[PDB]
C-alpha cells in the first residue's frame, strides 16, 4: 500500500473493456506502481453535458466516503476530454446479472432470490447507505445493476459520486402550492431509501415495478398511483409465493410518497425481515 | 401604444407607497405621459440576480396584458435596480382591506362576505385564466397582490419578474424506475396548477384574514403542507364556529383547488363556472 | 472550496498554541486559501523516536477514514523534522474536561456523569469505533482526554492513525509456544478498542481509570494479575457509584473480559439495553 | 587447546543429515582439529534475517556452555549461509525414537515409559536451569531438539541463532503515559515474556514424548494459536480418542505436567524447583 494512487496517465495501462455506454466506458487497466489490476470509468465531459467545475464537490465527496461496502475510489485525474475515475476492480459482476441469469434459466417460478439472500444482499446495502447518509451525502442511484459482488462474497454499491450524479440528471411560503413546496427544498437522503424498497422488488420480481413502460410514463404512473409493491411488475402473482409479510412490511415502509414517513437505513437494519440475512 | 420612456430623467420620484429589503414601490410622474404611474424599484445584487436572468420573465410582462392583470409599461436599469414602470392603483389591494377590518377587530365572525369573495375572485380567476390559455403562470396568487382601481377594477399584480423573484426563481438518458417521487417531482416542472392552489389559499385568507399556516415560521409551513393532508377553511382559527356562515358551495370551491396533486384541481375556466362564482354581483 | 488542501507550509499561518508536551504541539492556524481556521498537531519526529516510514501506512489509513464521529484530518506534510497534521480545529474541549471540572468542584458524590449522558457521548464514541472497525482499523488509543466535543453538540473521537500509534508504542507449527509467546505472535485486533471503551466508561462514571493509583508499570501488573476491573476498582466509597445500574455495570463487564473472542463487536454494544438511554 | 578454526578450508562437508527450506545439517569433517562435527548451514537470506539481527545469539551461544546443552564450536558465514559448528550427536534426537516407536506401532498404549522420560526430561531440566539462572530462554523446546549422545548424555540443540529463527525471530523479542486503557493482550506484549516460556514448551514436551505428539499437532498453525489462547490448557489425553492409550502414565506425571501448562507464567514452576518433583524419582 504506502503511497497516494498516480495521477500519471502513463502508470496505467489500458486492458479490457468491460462495460460501454454513450459515453462512458468502464475499462480495466493495470497500475504498475500499485501492481493492481483496476477498473477506470472514463467519462466524455462534453457529450455527458458537463464540466470538472460542475464535477468537484462530486468527486471531493468520493474522495472523502470510504466503507467496505462502498466500491473503493482510488483517483480521477483528466486525460484530454475525459475525465477519468480509478477504483477497485470488483470481478463478481452484479446484482443484476445474477438477476438476468436466474430470470433466462427459467428459474424464476415462484420468485427470482430467495428472502435469505436478499436480507443478505441487502443488508449489506444498507450498511453502505447508512454510512453515505451519517455522512449527508445521498446516493441517488441504488439498483440491481449497482450492487457489485467481490470475489471475497462482499457486497460493495457502485457509482456513489459523480456517475450516479450523472446518470440522475446532474443538478414565508404560506399560498405555494405543494409541488413548488417540494422543488423548492430539494430532497435528501431519504430518496435513497424509496430506491432502496424498488431495488428489493427488484430482486424479488426480476424487475422494477414500472419497467414494462416508457422512461417518461414512468414518471407519471409513479407520480399518479399508489406506491408499487410486489405485485404491481410481477409476471404472476405466483412468483410471490417465496415472500412474507415482514419483507413486504419492509418493502411498503420504503416506499411512502412522503419522504418523512420512511424509515433510515440504520432503523431498516433493525427490521424484523433483516433477521434472516444468513 | 405610443412608447413609454426608458429615461430615467422623465420620471420623477413621489410618494414611497412600500418599502423592503430588494423592493421600493414608488409613485412617479412620467412627464412626456402626463401620467401618474408606480414604479417598482428592484435591487438586482440584493436579489442575487441578473438581467440576463430576468429576460424572459420581462419578454413575457411585455406581451401579456389584460384587463385583470395590473398593467405593464416598461422597464429600465437604473444604477443597481431594474425599474419597473406600472399603472398606479393608489386604492391599494384586498390585503389592505384585510388588514383594516382585523384592525377594527370586525373580523371575528369573517372578513370579506361570500358575494364580496366572489366577485373579486372572479376577476382574479379571469386573469389567471387569460395567462394560462397563454401557457404563463403567475406563482404568486395571493390577497396583497390583487389590487383595486378607483373604478371597481380588480387586476392581478406582480406576475413576471416580481413573482420569480418572490418564490425563489431557482433529465439525463435512462429509465427513471427508481427514483423517489419527491425528485420525480422536482424532475418534472410544475405548471399553471400550481396557481389554483395558490388561488384556493387566497379564498382562506379574504375569509379569515390570514392563510392557514400564518402563524408558523417559513421552514414549519413548507413541512406542515408537505407532511399533511391539504388545510382547510379553519386551520388557521382558534373560533371554529367564526365561518358558519360560510356554506357549502365556498367550502366545496376551495377543496377542488386544495388538491395535493395538481392534476387533480381544476383550471381557472372550470373554477369559473362553479356553483360558488353564481354569487358575485 | 472544493478543492485539497494545500500542503505548502506557506498557506498556513501558525497561531495560538491550543496544547502541548513533551513530544506534540498542536496549535491553531488560519489557512488563507481555505478561509478556516484549522488544528495543526506539530510532531517531532527526532523526539518521538519515529520516521515518515514508520508512520506511511498510518496517515494512508487517516487518509483514508472520514466519519462524522472521527475528528477530520484534512492534510498533513512534513515541515523540517516535524510532521504536521492538518486537522478540523474543535472549540468545546474534552470529555476528560469536563470530568475534571466535576471533580475539581466535588459534583462526583454520587459519580461523574449522568447514565443518559454516558450514553449519549458513548453511543457516538461506538458509532465511530465500529466505521473503524469495518474499516479494518484500530484506534489504540480509547480514553476520555480522546472524545471532544464541538460547540455544535457533536462528539468526535481524536487522534486516530499517527497520534495514537505513537501514544501506544508504534514460525511453522507452533504446538510448543507457551500462551504470552502467541499472544504477541498473533498481534491484536479491534477488540483491544472495545476493552478500552470499557475503561472508559469507568473513567465518566468515577472520574478515572480503575488503576489510576499505582505507577505505570505496576498498571500492567495489577491488569494482567486480577480479574477485570469494574466501577468499584478505583473507588473509595460505593455510594459514589449511586447514579449506575445494572444494565452500565452489565455493558462494561462485557466489554472488560480478559478474552477479546468473548468481547462484543461496536455494533453489538450499539444494541445493549444501556445505550436506550441515550438522549 | 587450538582454537576452532573459522576457515572454510578446514572442513570436509559429508553425509546431509538433514535438510529443509532454512537450513541443511551436514556431518564434516574439521581438519586441525581431528574430529567429525556437525555444521547447521542457515540461509540467511531465505530466513529473512542478517547476520546484524544474529550478533547478539551468536555471543549467548559462545558463552553458553553446560553439559546438557549441546556444544556450539564456532560460526562463520560462507557465502549466504551461516555454518554453525556444533559438535556430532549421531544417536540423534528423541523425536527420532518416537518416530521408530510409532512406525514399527508400539506406541499403542504410550510411546516411552515413565522412567525414561524421567531420566531425560530431568538432564533437559539441568540445561534449562542452567540457562534460565543465567538470564538466558530457549524458546523451542520439544523432542526434536533433545539430542542423545552415544555415551548416554542427553542435551538440549537449537539454543541461540536456531530457536531464534524458528520461533519467529523479533516477532517473538522477550512509549510515555500510563497504559490505564490498554487491553490485556495488548499490555502482554509491551511485558514481552521471561524463562517461564520454556517451562510451558517443557510440559507440552512431556506429552509428546508420552503420546508421540504434542496435542494440537492435527491441526493447521493458526487453529493450534486460536485453540491454546481460547481454550483451558491441554492436559496428557487432549489429542488422544482411545484414552486407555495412557494407561501406565501415573498421576505425578499428570500433576508435573498441569504444574507446566498453566495460563499465567507466575503460576509456573521453576526448572529448579521441576527437578525437585516427585516424578524425576522415577529416573534411574
Ligand atoms: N468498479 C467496478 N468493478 C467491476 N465492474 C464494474 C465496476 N464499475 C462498473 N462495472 C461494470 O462495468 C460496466 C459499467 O458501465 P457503466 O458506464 O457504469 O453503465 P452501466 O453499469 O451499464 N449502467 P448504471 O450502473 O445504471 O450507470 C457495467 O457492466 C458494470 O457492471
Ligand atoms: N401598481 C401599484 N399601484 C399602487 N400600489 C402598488 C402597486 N404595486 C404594489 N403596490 C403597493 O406597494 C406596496 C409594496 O408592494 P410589493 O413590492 O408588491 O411588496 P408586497 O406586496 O409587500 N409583497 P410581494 O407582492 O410578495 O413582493 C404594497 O403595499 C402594494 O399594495
Ligand atoms: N482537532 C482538535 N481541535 C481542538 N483541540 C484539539 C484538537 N486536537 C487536539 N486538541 C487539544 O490540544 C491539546 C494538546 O494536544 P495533544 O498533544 O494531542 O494532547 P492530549 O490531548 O494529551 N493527546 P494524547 O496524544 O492522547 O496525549 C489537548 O488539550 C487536546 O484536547
Ligand atoms: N549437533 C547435531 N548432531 C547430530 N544431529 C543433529 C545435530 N543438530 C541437528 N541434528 C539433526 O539434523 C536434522 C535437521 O536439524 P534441524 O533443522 O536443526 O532440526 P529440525 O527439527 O528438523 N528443524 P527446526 O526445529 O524447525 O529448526 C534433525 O534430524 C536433527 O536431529
Ligand atoms: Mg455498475
Ligand atoms: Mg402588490
Ligand atoms: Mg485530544
Ligand atoms: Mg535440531
Amino acid at each position: 500500500s504506502a503511497l497516494p494512487w498516480s495521477i500519471n496517465r502513463d502508470d496505467y495501462e489500458l486492458q479490457e473493456v468491460i462495460g460501454s455506454g454513450a459515453t462512458a466506458v468502464v475499462q480495466a487497466a493495470y497500475c504498475a506502481p500499485k501492481k493492481e489490476k483496476v477498473a477506470i470509468k472514463r467519462i466524455n465531459l462534453e457529450k455527458c453535458q458537463t464540466s470538472m467545475d460542475e464535477l468537484l464537490k462530486e468527486i471531493q465527496a468520493m474522495s472523502q466516503c470510504h466503507h467496505p461496502n462502498i466500491v473503493s475510489y482510488y483517483t480521477s485525474f483528466v486525460v484530454k476530454d475525459e475525465l477519468w475515475l480509478v477504483m477497485k476492480l470488483l470481478s463478481g459482476g452484479s446484482v443484476l446479472d445474477i438477476i438476468k441469469h436466474i430470470v433466462a434459466k427459467g428459474e424464476h417460478k415462484s420468485g427470482v432470490l430467495d428472502e435469505s439472500t436478499i436480507a443478505t444482499i441487502l443488508r449489506e446495502v444498507l450498511e453502505g447507505l447508512e454510512y453515505l447518509h451519517k455522512n449527508g451525502q445521498i446516493h441517488r442511484d441504488v439498483k440491481a445493476g449497482n450492487i457489485l459482488l467481490g470475489e471475497d462474497g462482499s457486497v460493495q454499491i457502485a457509482d456513489f459520486g459523480v456517475s450516479a450524479f450523472l446518470a440522475t440528471g446532474g443538478d414565508t411560503p404560506c399560498w405555494m402550492a405543494p409541488e413548488v413546496m417540494e422543488q423548492v427544498r430539494g430532497y435528501d437522503f431519504k430518496a435513497d431509501i424509496w430506491s432502496f424498497g424498488i431495488t428489493a422488488i427488484e430482486l424479488a420480481t426480476g424487475a422494477a415495478p414500472y419497467h414494462k413502460y416508457p422512461p417518461m410514463k414512468v414518471l407519471m404512473l409513479t407520480l399518479q398511483n399508489d406506491p408499487p409493491s410486489l405485485e404491481t411488475g410481477v409476471q404472476d402473482k405466483e412468483m410471490l409465493k417465496k415472500y412474507g409479510k415482514s419483507f413486504r412490511k419492509m418493502i411498503s415502509l420504503c416506499l411512502q410518497k412522503d419522504p418523512e414517513k420512511r424509515p433510515t437505513a440504520a432503523e431498516l437494519l433493525r427490521h424484523k425481515f433483516f433477521q434472516k440475512a444468513k
